[PDB]
This record gives C-alpha cells, structure tokens and sequence, in this order.
DNA sequence: AAAAAA
DNA sequence: AAAAA
DNA sequence: AAAA
C-alpha cells in the first residue's frame, strides 16, 4: 500500500470510518469502510472529473503517500463543464426505486435513494461552484422537498417512503425515462450505460 | 486563542526546494491579516470571518487552502465551515486585470526600483495570478510552480514565476514581463504617470496593486 | 463507533518496506478486542477502558502506541488520557518469561503443526517481545526489528523476526530459534508433556500462550 | 527547514485561549533560538543537537517523542531522534537544579523589577521538579492540570499558573516556601545573592544562570 | 465472539 | 539568541 | 497578507 487516505465524515471532524488505499497489486466491517484503488484508476478519476475524485481532493486527509501519488491525483484534476450525465444517472434510477424497489433487500433500496438524492445534489452544486459533500450541507445548499429524510435513508426500514421520493423528483421537475416493465429499466440502464442502476437492479 | 493551524504551499505539497519557505496559517480571531516572517518560514494569521468571507468570494488563494492545505489543528471546525461556503466561479477576469495592471506598473516603473526584492516577488505574483485564473477557468486546480508553466505555458512564464525569492536586478526583466505581456495579448490600461496608476489602482480596487507602489515608496 | 484511529508499527515509522502491512488502531466504545485483516492491512480495536488498562499496566504494546503512534483523529481525547495514565516499568520478568516459555513450547512442540503462519507470527512475538522489554529496561523505547536487531544483536534475532511475514515451515527455524535461545541462556519450564504446557500457561496467567495453543487447532 | 514537529497544548489537542501554539524546526548550523510572538513560539534546532537531547535523555526531549506530532519530516531526523533516546535512571540532576533556582527566586527574586520573567521561572522550576520526579516513576506526564493531579504537592497548580502572570502578589512568596516545605527541599549552602551565582557555575544550572542574567 | 498487532 | 514542555 |  504505497498511499492512505481518510475521507468522508471522519474527515470532516463530524457515524463510519473511510479510509481509501492505494495499492498496486489489489471491503467493510460494522464501523469501517476500507476500499482499494490502484494508482491508475484513481488518477483516471481525476481525469474524468468523478464526483468522487473531487471529495477527496477537496476534503480527504492524507495519512501517508510514500510515491507522491496524491499530489500527481490532483494536477490531473479537471472539473467537468457539466455533469448533467450523472444528474440524468441519478434521475433515472430514483425512479426505478419508485416504481418497482419498494418492495425488494430493502437495505440496498434506501442506501440507492439516498445515492440517487445525493448523487443529484452534489452534481448540481458543484456545477454552480461548490465543493459539498457532506448530508447536513447538501440539504441546507440544495433545499428540495425531503432531501433530509432520503439521504437519512442510506437504514433497514420500509414505510411509505414512496411518496416522500415522489415529491422530492417533482420539486427538481424530474421526468420519468419512457420505460414501462421493470425489463424497460433494465435496457434503459444499458442503454445510457447507468453502472450504478444495473448494479442496484439486481440487488 | 489560535482557534486551526494549516500547512499550506510547497511543504504541503511535499516538494520543497533548498531555499523553499514552510508556509503556516494561523486561523485566530480579533486581528486584522499580517505574516511573521524568518529565514525560512512565513507564519500567515487571519480571523475565521475573513477566511470564510474569501472562501464565498472564490478567492484563487483560498482555492489553494481547500485543495492543498494540510489540517494541522482545528478545535472549532473553521475550516470545514470555510469549505462549505467556498464557491470557486467561473469568470476571474476581476483578478486577472488586477494582475495585468500591475505587471504593466512593474514593467512601466518598477524596474529601477530601491527594492528589487519586492519587484520580482510582484512580478511573480502578476505572472502567478493570471496562470492560476485561467487555468482555474478551464476547470484545473493548479498551483505549483511547475505544474503552472506546464499547463499555462505562455511566455517567460517559468523563469518569471522563479523571480518570487529572488533579488536579481537583471534589466532582461524588462523584456521577459513586455513578452509575457505581449503572449496573453496584454493591454496597457489608460494610463501613464505613476500618480495616474495609483488612483487607477484606486478607482479599480487593485488591492495588491496598492500595497505594492505603498511597499515601493 | 470509532471514536479514535491511530496509524502504527512500520508505516507510522516512515520505513514500510515491500511486505509490510498497514496497522491501524481504532478505540470504540463497548466492543471487547478484535482485528480485521486483509493482505495488507490490520485493523485493532479496543475499547477505551482497555486502551487506558494498558497503559497503567505498562503493557509494551501500548509503550509502542505512546512512542510512535500517529493520531489519525481522536474526538474524545481519549488518546491524551491513555498517555496521562501510562507507567512505564522497571522490571519486564514477566513478560520476558512470557515469552521465553511460548518459545520452548513452539521449539518443541510447533515445527509441524498445521498452523506453520501462527507459528512463525509467534516465535517472532516470543523473540520481539524479549528484545523489546530488555531494551525497555534499559531506558531505550525501541521497536522496530531493525534497531532490535542492532541494539538486542542475539544469535539469529533479524531471521526470527523475520518470520512474522512467513508461511514457510523451513527446518532452519529450529536451529535458529534454539541457537537464540541458547544466546540468551534460556532454559525450559518445568512442563513434562505438550499436554502439560496448557496447564503451564493458564497458571502462569500467559495469555498469549493461551491464545497461540487456542489457535494451533 | 527540514522537519518540523507541533509539540506543547496545541499537540494535546487543548490550545485553548491564552495558549501558546508551539512548533519546532530542524534546520542545518542554528544554535538554540527561539521566536516568539502573543499567540506563537517557533524554536529552532539543528539535527545534532535534537539528536543530543534524546541520547542525554532531556525531559523537553521526551516531551518531543511522546507528545509531539509530526507535521513533515523528509530526512527521516526525528525517527533517529526517538532511536536514541535513553531515558535517564535519574533525573537528580534536573531535581536538584529546579530546587536551587526555586530558592534563588524565593530568596531574591519575589521583588525583582522583571515579574514576568520570574514567574515564568517560579513555574520551570516547579514543573522540572514535578516532571522529573514523575518520569523517575515512569510516567510521561507534561500537561499543567496531569502535573498538579499525579505531583500533588502544596501550591502545585497555583504556582505552575505564574507561567504567564505578572502578578506580584505577596502570595507567591508563601506558596513557593509551601511547596518547597511540602517536597523537603533544603536550601542551597550559600549566604549571598553572590554565593547564588557562584553556586550555579559550580553545578552548572544553566537556566539558574540564564534566568539570572535576564533578571539584570 | 473476536488482540497479542508493535 | 531555548529552557519552550 | 496578497503568502499560493
Ligand atoms: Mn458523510
Ligand atoms: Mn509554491
Ligand atoms: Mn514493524
Ligand atoms: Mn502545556
């Protein structure tokens, strides 16, 4: 492991445990989330400009870097024009969560709403400048209808939390993809190529 | 009574030269920004509200404390506040004209200057700002020397920016600045006597301007 | 929940070599300890009141993480009271007997079991754990297996050591491991049978002896 | 500079208000030097003589290993530093050089025209008494409060708190004889404020000597 | 339920 | 040019 | 301040 670093809320002083590795040779417990990229893939990250990427280069704390790997991460960093591709992403699999998750592993639905919502959140501020990650400021920057409620979701529990999800996709004026059976979804998420919505759909 | 700590500039980075500075940024509240200074190290204070307040004018340095500072303390959650409210824009044509204003004051009348040293620190701010800006405009989050003259790779950048700690009176300095200028397509501003510049700098806002012909003088 | 992490052992050092792993201590509340392991890394939790026993038992580990840990974060303080409470001792019998008796059991009774990881990773222990408290008892805090070598330089310590990262049953580990022993003018316990040594270890509170019998099955 | 270590409250997590943030560089042919400002004080070392204060075994050195944590370090310097320290056996020496200056103070020092400066040294020299004596049993105790707790000697936190006081209070004088009655402290054999100077150059107490020419 | 890392 | 802790 |  030639680099380590800590993100997400432990990083930010404010409950689980992210710690990234960089290794070249390649998950969690009840309280730590320990992931693995080698050097290649996380500077690509930079390249293209993930969302992830930008986390870590603006909030991640560096415990060690014995290559000098994080310092190449952030000159190859460029801030995408746009990330309508993954706002769209977002979009997409929320309502496939509406339409046919409610009833699932519930466990991975509610973790899903909660991406779709910050997925979408962190998109759009980024592209007006910002650098927020983090669920308290997230909804307090991107105050839409029940953002608090879904990223609490990432949670065990099933309600009716559909209308909750409904409301907030009509307060950023979503539209459904044309999709009718769940098999649409499916040629839908191959189709705009939605990694995560094909990863959650059979799951 | 300082309140965070941060490791900023090339320590930060882990790429220090022989005669590199340890840049430091005290965060303490109740004063107004000044720097101690040694041999080697410059010891940065600022009060929380100024700091957030240039995190939410996108200010090109605080830029460069989100992305590269390094957390040394921080008792009372400051800098994830200054993270929160920084917004970087799109359009930093207010900083760049500040810094081709002044380049063209430093090319104009500072070349004779008593104080070389403060001259070729200024020229290298003016290089600096404007590589930064535009790179900052095109997505990129830069702030290395290296790195600058690389991406933004206009003329005499490198050897301009390599005046910042130095206190050669080389009168090729003239030429390097006028090509630099000339490379990013500069205009001079309507102006010519010193007096002129000092209220342009005034009517414009050029703070750093300012404090430079103060610093001059 | 983790209210503190600690980076230690040989990334903390700066001196992690090709097979070293990364070892991480995370202080939570209401567990009792455990680790999760991958190829590469180790992770240690303990809760506070244990963090905190440790170090008023002068227990060597905790002299490690006083000595070298590197704080990661830490919400509670909790590391600032486990240094307040350390006690550091005079006299290490204990824990050298500890590791003298695991070391005659492993001689004769370890070179072929089933377990040839567990065995290395222990003998190793035995002859760190000798090392450590020697040097401990002189005044110096050394633990890596460079400077134990150097400063505790017995018949084969950097080899033994050096078996902590080895699955290999190698038959020079007997002679090795006994020519240390013999350096340092050790003598067996008085246990008669292999099936007498759990007694052995549960009388003289070797807990370590225990664990390494428990996990020889 | 080629390293550089926070050490002090600040290292401990509580720099509060009216603390001091305390950092150390390593930098190459610098003799002992200090600067300080209200909020900061940045001391400056070579290697030699960082490592010295580890194989001497210093108390500020263990402070440094035990509490000090690294901002960078790209030679390496403070992990030779922490492989050279030996810890004394004792620590009489420093105990005993603490004591004499206390005295000194006690005896020519309560009106002195620098109070600042003598408080300061009213509170090295019972904080040297203190750490000492708790590093003689083991402990690596620094903090004012873990001082006052595991040394509970008369007057302890009264008199580590003069550290930055300009009191001149008739007070201070009758703490410090309380907590030199309360460690069984004997004055040093000397009868002048002369027979005081001549006795620090004899056992070498540099800080006696230090503290002494700044008093003038 | 679960260390024994250094 | 320490004496900080 | 104007450090980056
Ligand atoms: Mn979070
Ligand atoms: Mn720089
Ligand atoms: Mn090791
Ligand atoms: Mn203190």
């Amino acid at each position: 492991i030639e680099a380590l670093m800590l993100f997400g809320s432990a990083a930010r002083g404010e409950s689980d445990v992210d710690l990234l590795a960089v290794t070249s040779g390649v998950k969690k417990t009840e309280q730590t989330e320990l992931q693995f990229l080698n050097p290649e893939e996380l500077l690509r990250s930079a390249s293209d400009g993930d969302l992830f990427a930008i986390h870590l280069a603006f909030e991640g704390k560096i415990i060690f870097d014995t290559t000098g790997v994080f310092t190449r991460f952030k000159e190859r960093l460029v801030i995408r024009k746009d990330y309508g591709r993954e706002i769209k992403w977002g979009n997409d699999l929320a309502w496939y969560l509406l339409d046919f998750g409610m009833n699932a592993n519930t466990t991975l639905v509610n973790k899903r709403i909660a991406w779709c919502v910050r997925t979408i959140a962190i998109a759009r501020l980024v592209e007006s400048g910002k650098i927020i990650f983090s669920p308290r400021a997230l909804a307090k920057e991107f105050p839409r209808k029940h953002v608090s409620d879904l990223i609490g979701l990432r949670d065990e529990d099933s309600q009716t939390r559909k209308r909750r999800l409904a409301g907030f996709l009509d307060s950023i004026d979503s539209s459904r993809p044309s999709v009718s059976s769940e098999q649409e979804y499916v040629s839908h998420f191959e189709r705009t190529e939605n990694r995560v919505g094909l990863q959650t759909l059979h799951g």
